[PDB]
């Protein structure tokens, strides 16, 4: 499940953006 598109891709703190990745924006 990705989560809110606010974060990941240079969005707020990365937990496992950095890692999985697999979190496509809104």
């Amino acid at each position: 499940g990705c989560p809110p598109c606010e974060s990941c891709h240079s969005g707020e703190s990365t937990f496992w953006c950095y890692w999985e990745a697999l979190c496509p924006p809104c």
